[PDB]
């Protein structure tokens, strides 16, 4: 199934996580990588009103994002596909000149 | 000279004008092409920031572009070639099928 329609505490989690990670691995990034590696695209659009979620008490930028992906298709194995290869990509970054 | 450089009524008019522009061939699309087509890189970041300038009582999106685009090396010449390339974009996407 597609991360929109995760049960709701599980997606909670996971967006909690993700809003907690380093600047490196977060929201952005990943919109970054999935906008660019799959069919699924982002616009910058998108992405702004995600991140405007910061401005409600307790608002989550990745939850919009991880939804607004589910909607797209992203189902749990894919995410998790995207995480690593955010893993990989940063570390190779680091170890690039 | 560099957008940012440009006498400071003559960079008002050109990003009221842009901000009056149409969808197609608005601010966003400018930073898009210019994003792509030259070496001057926007991210997504820059863009809302710029996008937050509305909030602002006669705030201008197009004012924060231009001048960062001006910053990254943009002049008036390179500025008139994105907005005819928006242009030709426009119509050829429009008579795309």
């Amino acid at each position: 199934a597609t991360l929109n329609r995760l049960r709701e505490p599980l997606l909670r989690r996971l967006s909690e996580l993700l809003d907690q990670a380093p600047e490196g691995r977060g929201w952005r990034r990943l919109a970054e990588l999935a906008g660019s590696r799959g069919r699924l695209r982002l616009s910058c659009l998108d992405l702004e009103q995600c991140s405007l979620k910061v401005l409600e008490p307790e608002g989550s930028p990745s939850l919009c994002l991880l939804k607004l992906m589910g909607e797209k298709g992203c189902t749990v194995t894919e995410l998790s596909d995207f995480l690593q290869a955010m893993e990989h990509t940063e570390v190779l970054q680091l170890l690039s000149p």
